[PDB]
């Protein structure tokens, strides 16, 4: 069982509440970063930055950010130092996010999937192991070093 | 109408990148190849994605496309570049919303996830859909930009 930080604007809110209940039922500890109620006009970035910041700060935890499409949400998460947020739109991409990218977070577009599809995405995300494979780690290290220095790494050739 | 487009890809997105480059030329746009310049099965996506994102941000009004197996590590990398907003485009709808809602200057595309026809449809939506300039979207982009400026997490409501 794992702590999972969730953040969502109004467009992801209802799906977020469903995911929280699903995660409880499957033995996880969901932590709601907000929104705590439906507010049709609310703004995703704060919730996504909160979820990403909290996830990165909490070893072994994962996070999930939801909105209409999930794309603004993952962009916002990805601005957090050390955060790696994939956009998960299928079981395959949720799984690869963990296996290849060691993503601590995924974005999900609430308007893009049925609830069943979304929960299947969440299941793949929370159950797929990070591979620890050499080449994937190398690539993550390159990105982390760019985050640290903003020195663009040279392109081969 | 015609857009300048910076492209970057690792080996997993290489063939698709070359097809997109030709497609963009054929449809009246100006593709600029940031690499990879040949197929290297072992090469590492971050450098190419950071290059494309960095050049896109430095050339306002340009767009960028980053490609790899899933596009997710690729967009994560792009999103580390100051001022870059890179959506994951997995459909015509999400490519369009990336422009409309997120004003994303870049998209990631997974070369292992789509047929070429499907990929080119995604590209067409991305390079043709206008940024909406709607108040609420500009507000959210500005909130994210301020967080990127200071790395001070904005309070949730
Ligand atoms: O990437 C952003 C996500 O799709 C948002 O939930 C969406 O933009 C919200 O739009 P609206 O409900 O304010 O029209
Ligand atoms: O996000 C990363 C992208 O999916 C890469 O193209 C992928 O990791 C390459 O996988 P492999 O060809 O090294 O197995």
């Amino acid at each position: 069982g794992m702590r999972v930080y969730l953040g969502a604007d109004h467009a992801g809110y209802e799906l977020k509440q469903r995911i929280i209940e699903h995660l409880k039922q499957t033995g996880h500890e969901p932590i709601d970063c907000g929104a705590l109620r439906y507010d049709a006009d609310d703004d995703y970035p704060a919730f996504c930055i909160a979820a990403a910041t909290r996830t990165v700060a909490d070893p072994g935890s994962l996070g999930i950010v939801l909105g209409g499409s999930g794309n603004g949400e993952q962009i916002a998460a990805n601005k957090v130092p050390g955060a790696r947020c994939a956009l998960a739109w299928s079981v395959q991409t949720a799984a690869l996010a963990r296996e290849h990218n060691n993503a601590q977070l995924i974005g999900i577009g609430g308007r893009m999937h049925t609830v069943a599809e979304a929960l299947a995405i969440v299941d793949a995300f929370v159950t797929t192991p990070w591979s620890k494979a050499q080449r994937h780690q190398r690539r993550i290290d390159i990105l982390a070093e760019y985050e640290r220095t903003h020195e663009a790494p040279p392109v081969p050739g």
